[PDB]
């Protein structure tokens, strides 16, 4: 065997994860979201952009998460052992994997930023994270975390809540699945994505988490409804 | 009601599980593996064995897990609060259910043992576990654990990491599922098995766990690649 | 005529060949191996490798020889005039032709090394031999030797046992041959490769040599059996 | 490794092999024998025997070797450094593999013994050799040796001359091969068996060895000619 010394950064991350799993009673809720309309809308938006920017699926996911957080503010809360702080702004931390570990750059005001602005912010913060130039205020804080591992082929997974937040959305890969249809063949093909929200049961109960996931699924399945 | 006294063995097992769940920040990643090629290869190998031995699906799973651990040594590490011990050998603990409880006989050097050797070792250790003659060195230790409940009809499940290891692979049942295909019928039938890897987030982050699962899936979906 | 002085290296090689042919009672056994499945598996493995490495037929031959040596340890012995040293590990010397003569770089632990590892080791040692950078421990020793001359079109040949080993496998070229089959045409085409094992009759008798060749032929004719 | 002590019997056998390969200038000649008529005659003879005895292909081979030795007495000689002893009787040593090694029970007067008598003698001597009950005169001596390894699948092999004899016939496996014919299909299927005669070049030169092999091939290709 080989003993690799633990860095101070890794020790801090491990201590944060220990604190989260010891003080936050996690419980996980998983749903499936149909992504055909999102893919069509994304293709049309990318065609219209004419190479000025590129809209990714994670941008749609971040926007839908911010809007669902607005609709269900309980998922946008924090437990402080005396009061439940209900944040009125949605600062979406985005999990990014770098050679030094996992870091969470924050897209601030994702509930009011547009898809192009969100995409540009995500690209800029990802480049900063990969280059190791992130400032502490750019990754400390936030009210809701999104960790997307679909690019690695994960069907679904359950993540750890980043304190002091109340939820974290774990995003898996999009795969084509067969579904019943009232057609001659008897079936259709739909590109579905499995998302698992890990909730702090002190703040978000089962009904509230389910309502949040339903709102998120509705927003993704009808992208034009993000205009409302 | 009836009060059943707790044996000392059960107390030790419960204390170990408590220690794992309070000191290891578990997080779970699940994927689906196509098992048709493994079934075909296993049938051919069993036919050429002519009754000298019999290879089970768990032997293929153990071999694939050992090779994936070689490819991604982070899943073959341990957290010792000062250094991360990265084991260079793969000793696969295998969960076996006996009337006295759950025990974990260890197949040593599964990364270099062949399928016949793995199958014979598993059969011998399972018989020893069921008849209660396991020596402490034959079930204490290991670097990676595999718990298979597919024989009981479980679709998938999330296990508890056996300390001080960093991961545990939970294997469910293999079932036939319809999938889209470019044929006249529009679909095909493939036997998939869902596997859920529970990882210690202090050692294995999401990207590393996903990479491990991807290598494991590749090894199982093309068995000839285990020759590499 | 022209008198070319004999180098000391050539004198040493010639003296070793004298010692082998004078003290080792060679006897040779030849078989034919069908290589269609080996070629198919090699093509699939190379396509999976995506250019990271390239697997040659000699890698399959080395792996099969190592596994056959495991199954029949008599071919993995050495005569020491008082005891028969039966080596438990398989170090395969590989005959490499360089402008300075014939050299035998050793692939250690070929019985546990995979095909990709064996291929990489063979490529590295061949490059070192061609550049004249081999260290003495990298070509002195070994338990079993493989000399392949199929690249030069040799149908079959009988090699000289490298002392103090007990056997040497001489591999010829692979050619398409017609064989009877139960089809409409009455025949089929198979790529067959002829190998001649030269054995020390003190250690390996005819039945043992034939058993070794049968095991080697089975391993090559069904590559999936190399996983056992 | 493991050092296996050399038994005195093995030392004697090894010393005999040293003496043979050091004092006898071996040279090897190979031919192919069509065995369709031998198989047909053997089937008819076995059906006539009605279970009283069973005739093997090795019995035909022994009879043909004895008759060929009668026709060409040079292969039935011995070099004694002063005279060439030309034996007028044909005592065929037969190579038998036993757990203790290789032994050579002698069928005396095979040139006058019939196929049934030869088969019974071979069976009895093989049983005695396997049970370790052979007397020294039953395996010491002989004028010509036959070593058959076709049962192990060897295509062909070259054996070591047992001193002080002048030749040894190494018999390989019989396989179906396609050969041109003047029929509609353009080919036929024949079961051909390849034999390699190793000759002492002091006694038997190339032309004499070739004549012996031609006589042997004729005798086997037409069994009715064994009556002459």
């Amino acid at each position: 065997f080989t003993d690799i010394p633990i860095s101070n950064i890794r020790r801090v991350i491990a201590q944060r994860l220990m604190q989260s799993k010891q003080t936050i009673p996690h419980y996980y809720l998983s749903v499936d979201v149909n992504m055909g309309e999102v893919l069509l809308v994304r293709k049309e938006l990318n065609k219209m952009l004419e190479g000025r920017s590129k809209i990714s699926v994670n941008d749609f996911i971040i926007k839908a998460s911010a809007l669902a957080c607005l609709k269900v503010p309980e998922a946008n809360s924090s437990w402080l052992d005396t009061v439940i702080r209900q944040n009125h702004v949605v600062d979406i931390s985005v999990a990014v994997s770098t050679p030094a570990g996992l870091i969470t750059p924050i897209v601030f005001n994702a509930h009011i930023k547009g898809l192009e602005t969100i995409a540009n912010d995500v690209v800029s913060l990802a480049t900063k994270a990969r280059e190791g130039k992130l400032q502490p205020h750019e990754f400390q804080g936030g009210t809701f975390t999104i960790s997307n591992l679909g690019m690695f082929g994960i069907k679904n997974f359950s993540a750890i809540i980043n304190p002091p937040q109340a939820c974290i959305l774990a995003v898996g890969a999009s795969e084509d699945r067969l579904f019943p249809a009232d057609n001659e063949k008897g079936f259709d093909v739909a590109s579905m994505m499995s998302v698992t929200l890990s909730c702090d049961h002190r703040v978000v109960d089962g009904a509230v988490g389910a309502q949040w996931l339903a709102e998120f699924r509705k927003y993704l399945e009808k992208p034009i409804t993000m205009l409302l």
